[PDB]
């Protein structure tokens, strides 16, 4: 259970680390918006965890969508729908630094940095979930 | 052409993804493969090494190679998704690429691509396998632009 959770939380790691580097690549200003203007409502609501999920829901959508692959932004889309479901309940300052890392890497148009950064979010993302579970 | 720019835009996206998602796999196999999965890998490499004359049989064979790479994950999500993907039909046989590519010598250069993989997750290695499992998917997501371009 804790394990079966576990399968889908890899393999959406995978996919997150090569869709920030999908990004890095091919990132329009359009792109860059989305990704800016939700970072600044999560950097405006880090007093707020609640109103802040959509923010970052929005962010990491708008890193899939950066990367104009249909087939790539459904499967990670469906995945993300996955978890939300199967785990309803500084956190707001070191996730907003792990949030910043993804998308200076992202603006420098640097995909194996913003691979790394996308890829080490989710790492202590999944670091912070197994302790708070077992606590 | 064999298919317009948007079949292969299409297609070209649906590498992309199997492309991270075989370089996932083989990360995760070169360091959770167990005693069975490196004998589904060496069986299913035996009979592809064993019907480089025989492109048709090879088929049934390369699925095998690439489904036992997914169970060696032994993360059941990620070997169900690439079980169903890898049942993805592939390009029509023509009388005029089945020459061309036996002149080609394709199998071959393929071959060594499926065995770069294998000896990188032998070897305990996941950079090395993950690098090896991309090239083989850029490789063939570039052959199969070149195919659909010439007829
Ligand atoms: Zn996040
Ligand atoms: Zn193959």
């Amino acid at each position: 259970d804790r394990e079966q959770l576990a399968s889908v939380y890899e393999l959406r790691m995978e996919l997150e680390g090569g869709a920030a580097a999908l990004a890095a690549r091919r990132r329009n200003a359009t792109d860059l918006a989305a990704m800016a203007e939700a970072l600044a409502a999560l950097e405006a609501n880090l007093d707020h965890p609640e109103q802040g999920v959509e923010h970052d829901i929005a962010f990491h959508v708008a890193i899939a969508a950066a990367t104009h692959n249909r087939y790539y932004q459904d499967l990670l889309q469906y995945l993300n729908l996955q978890l939300r479901l199967a785990v309803s309940t500084g956190l707001t300052a070191v996730v907003h630094q792990e949030h910043v890392a993804v998308y200076d890497a992202i603006l420098a148009g640097d995909p194996d940095r913003a691979r790394l950064a996308a890829t080490r979010h989710l790492q202590q993302a999944a670091s912070r979930l197994r302790l708070d579970l077992l606590s």
